[PDB]
DNA sequence: CTCTTTTTTCTCG
DNA sequence: GCGAGAAACAAAGA
């Protein structure tokens, strides 16, 4: 998932497990607890959720007074609530069992992770991973975000991903990015000029919250969290290729590789 | 059979 | 520091 699909999970969560308590926790996979999975089961067990945040794709659980779960879902992770006697499925690797229903971790590919991490480390764990200012007109100051590009040779489409410039956006959305603020992904930064950032400055705020309001891009429902999504119906080049730009030129989108990853684009729109 | 494809961190030169 | 490439891992498709 992206910043808009780990909103939306958010937002399920908050709805649904705010106020349980932890009776048991229980791992298929205890690695993906960077922090060590009988430390978490020790610390969480017999707590209560007191809220769900999130701070760019990271979900952060708050548990109790003094403790944060904080949980990153990677390229496959998925939530679900079920009952309590539901089958274990295949890929499911941690589970955190209330009274009267579960919570259960999956992700295929086994890359997702939790962290238990107490409150008042939690300013220090995204400062250390130097992660950029939330999508949000309050948040995202264009005059620092104007000079760190002027300061860089990068191409945008990789500095965008890094999560430093600003974060929440991964592969859909920064394709998306980009063809709507009319800037080719392998554009070095120092060469935007002032009228084109603004552009691509607002286009990032307005893609996020259109994909939030939306629920977030579900290539398919699930039994999951956040899989009732609608802006996949709205994507306009992310897995488009071949199809007509929609701003109908006749230019066909067109999917090449840049610095490993797939990137659609229009070339008559997002000229080099 | 092999190769490629689908977030963050790691390696190497 | 940089960029390129690969790796954690699993499954699907060519
Ligand atoms: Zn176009």
């Amino acid at each position: 998932p992206e910043l808009p699909e780990v909103e939306t999970v958010r937002r399920e969560l908050e709805k649904r497990i705010v106020g349980q308590k932890i009776i048991s926790i229980e791992a298929t996979y205890p690695r993906m607890v960077l922090t060590g999975f009988e430390q978490l089961k020790k610390e969480l067990t017999g707590k209560t959720i007191q809220g769900i945040s999130r701070r760019g794709k990271y979900l952060i659980f708050e548990i109790g007074d003094d403790f944060r779960l904080i949980s990153h879902l990677r390229m496959e992770g998925k939530y679900r609530l079920a009952t309590l006697d539901a089958p274990r499925e295949k890929h499911d690797h941690l589970t955190m069992k209330f009274a009267d229903g579960q919570l259960i971790y999956a992700d295929v590919r086994k890359f997702g992770t939790w962290e238990l991490i107490s409150t008042d480390q939690v300013l220090p764990y995204f400062l250390k991973k130097k992660i950029g200012p939330e999508p949000t007109y309050e948040d995202f100051d264009e005059k620092l975000f104007r000079e760190k590009l002027r300061k860089s040779t990068k191409k945008i489409k990789p500095y965008l991903l890094e999560q430093t410039l600003v974060a929440g956006l991964g592969n859909i959305y920064v394709d998306e990015v980009l063809w709507l603020a009319k800037i080719h992904p392998e554009k070095e930064t120092n060469q935007l000029i002032e009228s084109s950032i603004h552009l691509l400055h607002d286009s990032i705020i307005e893609i996020l919250q259109k994909a939030i309001k939306l629920g977030g891009s579900s290539i398919r429902t699930y039994s999951a969290l956040g899989s009732t999504g609608k802006m996949q119906n709205e994507l306009q080049v992310y897995g488009k290729t071949g199809e007509k730009c929609s701003r109908g030129h006749g230019a066909e989108i067109q999917k090449i590789k840049v610095a490993g990853r797939g990137t659609h684009f229009c070339p008559v729109c997002q000229q080099k």
